[PDB]
């Protein structure tokens, strides 16, 4: 089924290519939306698509790029919007 | 790469089947650890295995089974044991 996940990811996740890394992997996986930093630290996705490519994302935003550090992930569950592409928007 | 994520999961998560829905996702996937309820109401996981197998269960985790309700999933990754199999402890 086709699903739209709407995180939040807290840690050490600014300043190692967190956003980069992030859409390089919805971009191998087919999964579109966004990326952004947030100003208390943290790191804001929407990632959208077949439920077990985004669900692969997700679980990848839990390890992050080497030097990333992610305590603990938040995700709101959405209506799909249509997203085209995989952006860094913040 | 073998990795092992210690998983404490947050929101509706008794009472819902999360357990017995991660058990069967995780000898799908062939990932080795186990599962528990807490007290507090919060689940506990240990998932150790190839790190593309953990982290799509690590994925699934934030959907669960019909009824469950993912608010977080706070995350430690540690030096894997040899866990083999998965079951369901508390
Ligand atoms: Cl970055
Ligand atoms: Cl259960
Ligand atoms: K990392
Ligand atoms: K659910």
């Amino acid at each position: 089924a086709i699903v739209r996940a709407h995180l939040k990811i807290y840690g050490r996740v600014q300043g190692v290519g967190f956003r980069w890394s992030m859409q390089r992997e919805a971009r191998k996986l087919g999964v579109n939306g966004w990326v952004r930093n947030l100003p208390d630290g943290s790191v804001e996705a929407v990632l959208e698509g077949d439920e077990e490519r985004v669900e692969a994302l997700i679980g990848w935003a839990h390890q992050g790029p080497p030097l990333a550090r992610v305590t603990r992930v938040e995700v709101k569950w959405e209506q799909p919007k249509g997203e085209k592409g995989f952006r860094i928007v913040g």
